[PDB]
């Protein structure tokens, strides 16, 4: 219907958008600097995630029971969590190199070599793979909480159905620590790139405000009412809204970190 053509759209957006990524940066020899190597990185996430992840939950949700099977649940729900701990991370890392450039400007290259991406780019993809997988495959979704999962007897749908303490935990880490970052370093990057334009005076805003809106609207929402829950009055069918949210984020990553610039473009429009 509605829904179903429409989160296609989304799928295919991402696919197509993020090989276009791929495509030219691994085998230009004109790219060849440590920035590069994230938006690689990030468009292989994205991608992904995108194509596994995705379809699966595009099946769930035009219907309100998961019938693949459940050992293959757990798999999954914690694929969609390691990949996409992964998105929100890669901004993250973009945002100090960022920094990096605006504020010590005579010491960013030595700072910024390949040894030290090659680090963001690891940690990127270890950390969450490791917590998701470990979390959702012992058992600890649900210590306490248990018999609810009769959300999953007659439910038996994939929701990461969270504990107290865990919405806590869950949305601290990911949300809390990579929002913070962020808010910090383009804070201070509105003062000085608006504060220089006084001196050559005798753009800001709209670039740095639409990186942040975009991130903010499409997670927030989701996450706060995750670690609400466990203080239920949340329905099951809105609830679902939410997550679809962070999947069309991830496709406007691409068009926001490596399409509004002008290098890419004119290297593209070759
Ligand atoms: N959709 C999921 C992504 C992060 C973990 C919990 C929600």
């Amino acid at each position: 219907a509605s829904l179903y053509s429409l989160m296609s759209l989304i799928i295919l957006a991402t696919l197509v958008g993020n090989l276009i990524v791929i495509i030219s940066i691994s085998h230009f020899k004109q790219l060849h600097t440590p920035t590069n190597w994230l938006l690689h990185s990030m468009a292989i996430v994205d991608f992904l995630l995108g194509c596994l992840i995705m379809p699966c939950s595009m099946v769930r949700t035009v219907e309100r029971c998961w019938y693949f099977g459940e050992i293959l649940c757990k798999v999954h729900t914690s694929t969609d969590i390691m990949l996409s701990s992964a998105s929100i991370f890669h901004l993250a890392f973009i945002s100090i190199d960022r920094y990096c450039a605006v504020c010590d400007p005579l010491r960013y290259k030595a700072k910024i070599n390949i040894s030290t991406i090659l680090v963001m780019i690891l940690v990127s993809w270890s950390l969450p793979a490791v917590y998701a997988f470990g979390m959702i495959f012992l058992e600890l979704n649900l210590k306490g909480v248990e018999e609810l999962y009769s959300q999953v007897s007659d439910l038996g749908g994939c929701s990461p159905f969270f504990s107290k303490v865990s919405g806590v935990l869950a949305f601290m880490t990911s949300f809390y620590i990579p929002g913070s970052v962020m808010l910090f370093v383009y804070y201070r990057i509105y003062f000085i790139a608006k504060g220089q334009a006084r001196s050559i005076n005798r753009k800001a805003a709209k670039t740095l405000g639409i990186m942040v809106g975009v991130f903010l609207v499409c997670w927030c929402p989701f996450f706060l009412c995750t670690v609400l829950d466990p203080f239920y009055v949340i329905p099951p069918s809105l609830n679902d809204a939410l997550y679809w949210f962070g999947y069309l984020n991830s496709a406007l990553n691409p068009m926001v970190y490596a399409f509004f610039y002008p290098w890419f473009r004119r290297a593209l429009k070759m």
